[PDB]
């Protein structure tokens, strides 16, 4: 299993937008429209994204063209980030596609703000880091995605997602 896939297994895949577990309009895989309130605003987004009149809807192909710049994007904002890159170097493949999933789903400035757990699992204090991060809004709100995140910067493992 790799980023990718982990991502993949937790986003799922939509071609009509719908709202994530942090009620934002979303579409694709894991690909966020807009934080706003609107839906004529996603709509929007949906087609400047696009370059065309999707009239809410996209395709397959579509959906995997916006994924791989999304994964890029959340790869280039920990690499470019001060308080990300450390601890993205220090940590294991595995762990690494965690980071990767949290910053992909709320962006660099949201783990960002994470920084005691960020220092737990930079000093590799697993299960501390564990606790801490089931103690966010983000666990309430997404805590199916979230224990499955948790699950593996605790084991460095892929058992969460064994089953996907």
């Amino acid at each position: 299993m790799n980023c990718f896939e982990m991502l993949r297994c937790d986003e799922g895949l939509r071609l009509k937008i719908y709202k994530d577990c942090e009620g934002y309009y979303t579409i694709g895989i894991g690909h966020l429209l807009t934080k706003s309130p609107s839906l004529n605003a996603a709509k929007s987004e949906l087609d400047k994204a696009i370059g065309r009149n999707t009239n809410g809807v996209i395709t397959k192909d579509e959906a995997e063209k916006l994924f791989n710049q999304d994964v890029d994007a959340a790869v280039r904002g920990i690499l470019r980030n001060a308080k990300l890159k450390p601890v993205y170097d220090s940590l294991d493949a595995v762990r690494r596609c965690a980071l990767i999933n949290m910053v992909f789903q709320m962006g660099e400035t949201g783990v960002a703000g994470f920084t005691n757990s960020l220092r737990m699992l930079q000093q590799k204090r697993w299960d501390e880091a564990a606790v801490n991060l089931a103690k966010s809004r983000w666990y309430n709100q997404c805590p199916n995605r979230a224990k499955r995140v948790i699950t593996t910067f605790r084991t460095g493992t892929w058992d969460a997602y064994k089953n996907c």
